[PDB]
């Protein structure tokens, strides 16, 4: 097959993996304000809930949430996840 594969033919950031080029979105985060993962002191356990299997703890789980059922990723599907139009605006 000498066709397809080895994709790109121009090069062009061929740095070594990463050597501080992919910065943040401009540093723009700073602390997020909250700063939830600055100001967090002894403990640190809050986070938007679904992110990791979670099974057995505490109360039993049931099916219908999600997991399973998935033999194509099919329409609706999520990657980017932004929205911001109160923004650059609406500071109070």
């Amino acid at each position: 097959r000498k066709l397809e594969l080895t994709k790109a033919e121009k090069h062009v950031h061929n740095f070594m993996m990463d050597t501080q080029l992919t910065k943040r979105v401009k540093n723009a985060a700073a602390n997020v304000l909250r700063e939830t993962w600055l100001i967090y002191k002894n403990t640190k356990l809050v986070k938007k809930i679904d992110h990791a299997k979670v099974r057995k703890h505490q109360r039993k789980f049931l099916q219908a949430i999600h997991q399973l059922r998935s033999v194509k990723m099919e329409q609706r599907k999520l990657n980017d996840q932004a929205n911001t139009l109160v923004d650059l605006a609406k500071t109070q």
